[PDB]
């Protein structure tokens, strides 16, 4: 049950420009909703700010594809 | 008493170069040992791996000033 969500939270932010796998993702139901925390791999010759605006853009299309989540923080490390 | 122990690492972080201010520190005592976790202002034109480096280097500075420290986590941010 959890686990097809935590597939789909996956497969989306994979599919953002930039993203260099999924490092860490945590997710747990919050009632109905679920709250989740997630680290992706980005390119280490990416400047932080570049970082910063893929982390926004897996935050987006995360949030825009499954819309159970009512939180969502993805930060970015060097893969 | 933790006060001072908190001001000292900030003046240990900011001495390190690449770090543009301390945004975040969390210290406290576990037993007589400190645990911290740090979030430090970088370029946001640095690279990935270049606040990587300076992460690593505010934790090597902190850690060799503040000898009651047993854990630290440094982590940058744009700014």
């Amino acid at each position: 049950h959890m686990e097809a969500v935590q597939n789909r939270i996956v497969e989306a932010a994979e599919r953002v420009p930039g993203v260099r796998g999924v490092i860490h993702l945590r997710a747990r139901y919050v009632g109905q909703d679920i709250w989740a925390d997630m680290i992706i791999g980005v390119d280490p010759e990416n400047t932080v700010e570049q970082a910063h605006e893929i982390c926004e853009a897996v935050q987006a299309a995360v949030c825009g594809k499954i819309r159970r989540i009512e939180s969502l923080h993805v930060s970015a490390e060097a893969r």
